[PDB]
């Protein structure tokens, strides 16, 4: 049902959004876990809901498409993003990423909510991806399958430096700058499709692949963003820790979750916020 | 595929079975590898064909048509699955879904389900009870997991946990039983992980199974299991061990057990 | 998902190929990386574009029509497919069978198959072959098996076994072969896992995969030598090693297509001459 994201319609959506707004963004932001609140922070802002541009994907209230500035720079903001566990298309997901890049976005980022599998987290830490395990994508659902659109990137797109280091380098040194670098850690994203959590042996097989964080997002975009040419930071609120343990009556609470969300969202979009103001202008 | 598993469609097909049926089963019960069996000794039977209702899905000919067997087994009420839907079929998620969301709306509270399955562990032989204490989904860690789409609040929560997922009471219950008949030498627990399949496992995927944590591999069940506790059944599962799984490139008959161990455990099942 | 590969779709494409030749082909081939040139030395060949076999599947390079090529190597008749079906293109599990069935019906007792991978195995050279002596289908353990659905039982069985999926006769007869003619060095046997794709493997993807006791990992083949094992045709696979994988984030290097289309096209000649004297010597003739 929903409409293929090659060059014609991103082009179109892209069109629709530039008469109702003149900001060009240059850093794209998904608000995941701890970004609840990110779209206060964004001054001189007009917030275009997802109802009112027509063959941009529905997700929920609306969601909006937030431009504005946040430390003295242009950005775009989703509020409200698509996972695949609802049922939501490859080209669903990846349409609101090339919007971005045809808008002049050159740098996303996302944050997540994630189990903690390294067993030295503790929640409520945040974990900067350095790399990840597409698991889905391993095995014939990654989201670039089908035609590739040119106009976009190269079919065969490498994952190499995908997490860009200096964006990296830079969140851990704004981080410890401001008293919370005890906090952060950098490590493997692997995704689960979802929605059911993880089991214990699941859990137990996902750490000894050498996985750090296990979630349900993120990496769908990451991949659409590269193929693009857009730089990524991404970081994972842990807002479980991991049960790996069959005997454990300790398990993962959807509404727990949501609290330690909610309860490091000031200090996430904080964090955020301090890294936009130090990144290079030109 | 079919029809939809929400709450209107699973609602339509339970009430049409209701009227069929006066019995309200307490136990719902697949069979996978003892089909042969258990599906007779239960007392007062009523066989309701699955293509006598109206929404509820249909197996694929091959000259055995599927049934919904009630009735009681040592003192208890139950409902038994003779005919499976597995994804290697090409059947969809709520096609897999819809016969134990039924269940729950009929009254079902555990879930007994059986299946065949090679052994990865190396201390297992042929013909082995392997109780699952847990499982790795591994179609669901791909994007394949049933409960992808829109959620049913009806039936539960969109974020579903597997905690205790196979309960560890029935477990504690079920190899009391094993040992107290006798055979509790061939009864073991242990992870199933699932090969959405058809194709068995080779050498080089039986040793990464193994090696991921994993006792048994077989093409069915987690789905099934995961519909349940999504719906708080809690859940009975069991794998028969009818092939051993060759590691390296280089190098029926318990049916009557099985169906045995399955009406002693509902014997001794605690009755609300 | 286009055409089922069922029996009768299957014999309606393989009699209106029936008809543009009279090669009954014994060895079927795929030309994937190092195999280009190949194609280009069957001889007394005939060339039918894929266009012209109606329901048979179609791909192309940049507009170009793939083709069945048959004819004769080392004096063997063989059909040969210059193109074929990926399924990070798209491409349905009955197109990726039906070329397959199709070879079945024509008379195909043993495919042959090439592809590019990266190599995960840290003894492994740019360059090398690694014959496919087992895989690890991750599509396939997920819910992504070219045999999920009805299955077809005029091609084979519901629950077809693959132990020994890639031919330890042919194996032993490949790496012969290689070692007479004075480049065995070149020659290793390892397990192939399968990478859906589009996208290379990241550093921590390959680490797993290398850790799961995977030698290379490529997007390819795994799909075919399912299809070809159901009906019971004989497979030798080899994987060439067109990139050697990356398992560390902190490294400037990394996969890039044009220097794996270097690696295959530097490696054709010697891979040519390979499996021409490999089917100089195949078994039954």
């Amino acid at each position: 049902e929903s409409v293929t994201a090659n060059i014609e319609n991103v082009k179109k959506v892209a069109h629709h959004i530039q008469k109702l707004t003149s900001i060009v963004p240059e850093i794209g932001i998904i608000c995941g876990s701890g970004l609840g609140k990110l779209a206060d922070g964004v001054k001189d802002k007009i917030t275009i809901p997802y109802t009112k541009i027509p063959n941009f994907p529905q997700t929920s209230h609306s969601g909006n498409l937030i431009f504005g500035t946040l430390s003295g720079r242009k950005v775009v903001v989703m509020q409200g993003r698509f996972h695949m566990y609802e049922g939501y298309s490859n080209d669903t997901v990846a349409l609101p990423i090339r919007v971005m890049k045809l808008l002049g976005v050159k740098i996303l980022m996302v944050s997540n909510a994630a189990g903690g599998l390294n067993r030295s987290l503790k929640l409520g830490d945040f974990v900067i991806l350095k790399d990840h395990i597409y698991l889905p994508g391993l095995g014939l659902n990654n989201i670039l399958v089908g035609p590739n659109q040119e106009a976009f990137g190269t079919r065969f797109p490498a994952l190499s430096n995908a997490y860009d280091r200096d964006l990296r380098k830079l969140a851990v040194q704004v981080a410890e700058e401001n008293g919370f670098g005890n906090l952060v850690h950098q490590g493997v994203y692997v995704m689960n499709g979802g929605p059911c959590y993880e089991t214990p042996a699941e859990c137990t097989m996902l750490l000894n692949m050498g996985c750090d964080v296990v979630g349900m997002s993120t990496i769908p975009e990451v991949v659409i963003a590269r193929h693009c040419g857009i730089q990524v930071f991404a970081v994972s609120l842990v807002t479980n820790i991991s049960v790996l343990d069959v005997e454990s009556d300790l398990k993962p609470n959807h509404e727990e979750v949501l609290a330690t969300g909610a309860q490091r969202a000031e200090l996430m979009q904080s964090w955020f916020e301090k890294i936009i103001e130090k990144l290079p202008k030109d």
